C-alpha cells in the first residue's frame, strides 16, 4: 500500500493573470482550466493548481519553507537562465528563482542518483542507506 | 525546451527524527541519506529532501499557501485514513492532513482528467481549454 505517485501541487497566488503568464508562457506549461479564482496547468507532466487569494500580505515574508525543483537537460541551462532573466524573473547545476508571489522554484540538471554519488565524495560523513 | 519532469521537493522541518518517522514509516517512503540536518527520501517515485531548521517558530502559522497531493487507489482510502488516524496524524475522494510541522499534504484517488470532467458537470461556468 504505498503511495503511487505525486498527484498535483497547489499554490495560493495574489493575481491569477500574472501567474498564468508565468506558468504558461515563461515556464511553457499548458493552461487547462480557469475560473474566477482558479487556474489548472499541466507543467512537466505535473498537474498544478493555482488558487487566487488577493489578500496574501505583500509586506511580509511567506513561502520560506518549501521549494519545488523541475528537471531540465544540462545543455538547456543557459537557455533557461536567459529566458528567466529576459522576463525579469526573480533569480536567487541549478537555477533558483521565484514565481511572481514568491513561491520558491528551482531548475536542476541532475538526478537523485547523481546527488547521492556527489555527496558520497563531497560529504562523506553523511550516512547512505541501501 | 520544455521542463521535463518534477525533480524533487524540499521541506524545512523542526525535528529530523520526527519527520523521518512520518515520511518513512507512516507514509512508507524509503530513507536514502541522512546528515546532521538533512534527510533524503524516495516517496511515490519522488525525491523529497528535508532540511532541519530547529528555530522555525512553533507559535505562528506557517506553510499556509502550498499543498502537495499524492495518488492512492480508491480502494486504499479507508486503509490510509485509518493508518493516519492510528498514528495521531493531524487530519483536516481526498484525505487532507499535515506532516509533524504543518506542511499541508493530501491523498487523492483521482486524475486531472477526472477532475476536469467533474468540473465540466459541477462548475460549468469555468472555462476549459483544449
Amino acid at each position: 500500500h504505498h503511495l503511487k505517485s505525486i498527484n498535483h501541487i497547489c499554490f495560493s497566488v495574489r493575481n491569477l493573470n500574472d501567474s498564468i503568464h508565468f506558468y504558461r508562457d515563461i515556464l511553457l506549461g499548458k493552461l487547462l482550466l480557469t475560473g474566477k479564482k482558479t487556474a489548472y496547468f499541466e507543467l512537466a507532466g505535473l498537474w498544478i493548481a493555482l488558487n487566487e487569494e488577493k489578500d496574501i500580505p505583500r509586506n511580509e515574508i511567506h513561502f520560506s519553507y518549501t521549494h519545488i525543483a523541475f528537471t531540465i537537460d544540462d545543455s538547456e541551462f543557459k537557455y533557461w537562465h536567459q529566458r528567466l532573466k529576459d522576463n525579469n524573473v526573480n533569480i536567487l547545476q541549478s537555477i533558483y528563482f521565484t514565481d511572481p508571489d514568491g513561491h520558491k522554484l528551482e531548475l536542476h540538471t541532475g538526478t537523485l542518483e547523481n546527488r547521492l554519488n556527489y555527496y558520497k565524495e563531497a560529504k562523506p560523513h553523511m550516512t547512505f542507506y541501501k
